């Protein structure tokens, strides 16, 4: 059964863990428990194909930034997450992108830009600004909410589709 | 930082995932989503020492039995879980222990016998009988409930102490 190694990356607090847990447990976690490194395996059906998703939920805290090199070498696709109510998290996206491109030594790494917390009314990042950044990278952009589940399945399925295109 | 590699093993349905999620997230999962393989890295203080617990939540489905060798080699201590309302799960304990002993090529591997679902009134395994089994193995026995949190911290901390007391 085809396996896809997906890695969720982004600034500390954007909702990487909440997105992953919502996808896998169908449960929204309101608590903030900073992650070191957690991994999940889930069997799903995407476009009629049964897939195994190997999801790595990474640390946004810079304390654990030395762990990035190994997960970027093995990761097949990257979910690059920012929060729509956190200007700094959007600015931190390009750093994750640049690091992934450098480790992979490639410009066409499967990625999806995710603008999380779209359920909140405190927006500080314009959807247009995010769409434009995704165009400069030539990657899809999807807005999500780990709380309401808006766009969650779409963000992970799209990333799997990006890996399939690249194979 | 001292790291402890803990592996949660047992028959399908005993509550391995519910115990792990209760330990880490302090809530009880009513849903039954069979596990393939999930991992968690969590920082905790045990006996005044800051520890890193690497917890592997394994598959109880007998279909994934070929995956056991690798996690038994890597694992330092094993939480051997049965459910007090499932006699097959209690008898399956012997098979998990014999497999661990064989991979490790040792008779004294850190283990803790856990009798989960102790909140339920449908008991089929007497506490005395579980206690006698743990005594024959020379390991600690604790009854737990992933629902009420009874014995959960004690089961994981005791296993860390077994790894520590073995070193
Ligand atoms: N309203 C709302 N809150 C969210 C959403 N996603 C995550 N959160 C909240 O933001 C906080 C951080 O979520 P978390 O999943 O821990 O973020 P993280 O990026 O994994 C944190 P770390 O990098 O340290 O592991 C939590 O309080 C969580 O409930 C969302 O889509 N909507
Ligand atoms: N009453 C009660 N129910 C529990 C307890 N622990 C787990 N359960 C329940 O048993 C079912 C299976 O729990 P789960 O944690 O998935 O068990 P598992 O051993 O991980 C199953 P698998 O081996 O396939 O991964 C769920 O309905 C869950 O709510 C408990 O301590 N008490
Ligand atoms: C016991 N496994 C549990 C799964 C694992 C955490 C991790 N899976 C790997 O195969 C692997 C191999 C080398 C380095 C990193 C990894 C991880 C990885 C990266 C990207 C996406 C998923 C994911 N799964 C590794 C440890
Ligand atoms: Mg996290
Ligand atoms: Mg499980």
């Amino acid at each position: 059964m085809t396996e896809y190694k997906l890695v969720v990356v982004g600034a500390d607090g954007v909702g990487k863990s909440a997105l992953t847990i919502q996808l896998i447990q169908n449960h929204f976690v309101d608590e903030y428990d900073p992650t070191i490194e957690d991994s999940y395996r889930k069997q799903v059906v995407i476009d009629g194909e049964t897939c195994l998703l190997d999801i790595l939920d990474t640390a946004g805290q810079e304390e654990y930034s030395a762990m990035r090199d190994q997960y970027m070498r093995t990761g097949e696709g990257f979910l690059c997450v920012f929060a729509i109510n956190n200007t700094k998290s959007f600015e931190d996206i390009h750093h994750y992108r640049e690091q992934i491109k450098r480790v992979k030594d490639s410009e066409d790494v499967p990625m999806v830009l995710v603008g999380n917390k779209c359920d909140l009314p405190s927006r500080t990042v314009d959807t247009k600004q995010a769409q434009d950044l995704a165009r400069s990278y030539g990657i899809p952009f999807i807005e999500t909410s780990a709380k309401t589940r808006q766009g969650v399945d779409d963000a992970f399925y799209t990333l799997v589709r990006e890996i399939r295109k690249h194979k």
